[PDB]
């Protein structure tokens, strides 16, 4: 396994894969989103396009169902977020094989973090923003994927700093979204009545979080979703749902000696990584009892 | 005097200056135009913007009188010549600083070179393929800087190559324009009919005709037009106008040893330029006998 110039400018932010782990979006405060293609034959990955994205510095990104077309999301500090639907008749490494679906301008601070809601509930996204102000969009007509209405848009706190989110990806259980704010980290679920609201916190964080994601709960109905905090230490939590969440403190690991930066799951969610000061990445598995046990640890 | 890299990654072809001779529009084999500019406080050069402008090689360039906008027009191998209007409201080093105006797809066969006519005339222009056939193009009604119509479509010989033009730069003479193909050159003029004809030749080329460019006949009514051969010698004719032209043949000169491939005139038609396969620059100006002497020589 070989590096590869990213070819950025100015330092890299983000880093998603599509669907089938083919490609993976880039992004910089270069304000230039890159997308690479892994080549077939050889094990090497290569650019398939770069282009100025927004003005200011770009910090999240995000794909959207294959079922709903080639549509790579962005968010940065120009306080707005763009939409790129892929051209497939066009070249490579050009510049005008993406175009700006929309601009979410709404947004009257700068943006954080963009994720799109699982495929079931449709073509949806969420991105929360410095003036701590959630916002969900969504294209309610599949067929123009250029006119995206505003769902909700519930604020969580003050602004005296870091942000980010993840959806729940189970396809079995009622719609939630799980967002973090500074030394805060809240659940949100839909209501009966199609509003959000507040289900439950994810308590015992001592400095700023990082990162946090869902679990894919295949095979089970208790959720799972990992945190990675300033503190030092990562945290899984286990949230049933019989007011109505259980949320269970699992496993805390302070192995990294530093600052848990980036905390992600696996595809089935079955290993959970950490990475942080220390440099190092480790990888989580699951026990019998359900505790976390670490596998294995890369370096540099 | 210090170069600056083009940046293209292929041979680069052509370079012409605006108007007020600030900026320098390059294009190569790279498929890319560059425009760049010179900055009033340091003597340098430095790229205003790069951009995939046709699909093969790209030969030619040319500028519109600044009365007209910001009209850089370009030809290609692509067998298609297109226009672009800069957007002065943009970015630089972006992409999306110059738009095509428009696409001129009528050229049944590769281009070679293409020159806008004299302001005088209106926004008109002429390009020369390897089919063989003149065609004059020219948005008719100035403010809709899109639609170009076909004015005139003459064909010049047989495709058994090297090909350019320049029109008549003087405001004060009734409309003309020299083409040369291969080892020929002719000159045309509008017909009292408004259709085109042919006025005179350029008698005495041996091989190819690298570069013909026509000079500003400022102050006087004889016109001149230089000529840069394969053959490697210089032709300076002065055409007067009384059938109703005169061709004479003022100089002649082999300095060169080589191949005479671009040959330039001042802004007021006072100084030439010729440069061939001795990688040297030679200049010239005319004696009160009108017979052209060579004042000074660059070299590599």
């Amino acid at each position: 396994m070989q590096p590869f110039d990213s070819g950025h400018d100015d330092l890299v932010h983000d880093v998603v894969y599509d669907f089938y782990g083919r490609h993976v979006a880039t992004c910089s405060s270069d304000q230039h989103i890159k997308v690479f293609k892994l080549d077939k034959d050889t094990s090497n990955w290569e650019l398939s396009d770069s282009w100025r994205a927004h003005d200011s510095s770009i910090v999240a990104i995000d794909w959207a169902s294959p079922e709903y077309g080639r549509i790579i999301a962005s968010a940065s500090y120009d306080k707005t977020v763009k939409l790129w639907e892929e051209d497939p008749d066009q070249e490579e490494c050009s510049g005008r094989r993406w175009n700006k679906l929309c601009t979410l301008n709404d947004s009257k601070g700068s943006l954080y973090s963009v994720k799109f809601a699982p495929a079931h509930l449709g073509l949806k996204l969420a991105c929360l923003g410095n003036d701590g102000i959630l916002r969900l969009y969504d294209a309610l007509e599949p067929s123009d994927l250029r006119s995206w209405t505003l769902t909700s848009e519930m604020k969580v706190l003050s602004i005296p700093s870091d942000f980010c989110l993840s959806w729940c990806p189970s396809r079995f259980s009622p719609e939630k979204l799980a967002v973090s704010a500074l030394e805060q980290a809240i659940i949100y679920q839909r209501g009966k009545d199609g509003k959000l609201h507040v289900a439950a916190k994810l308590p015992g964080h001592k400095s700023l979080i990082r990162s946090i994601s869902w679990a894919p709960s295949i095979g089970r109905w208790y959720q799972l979703i990992a945190t990675g905090c300033k503190d030092g230490r990562i945290r899984i939590f286990k949230i049933t749902e019989k007011s109505n969440l259980q949320v269970e403190l699992l496993s805390e690991h302070d192995d990294h000696n530093g600052e848990v930066w980036s905390v992600s799951w696996n595809l089935t969610g079955t290993i959970l990584s950490s990475a942080g000061d220390d440099g190092k990445v480790r990888l989580w598995k699951a026990t019998y009892s359900n505790e976390f046990k670490c596998m294995s640890v890369i370096t540099a």
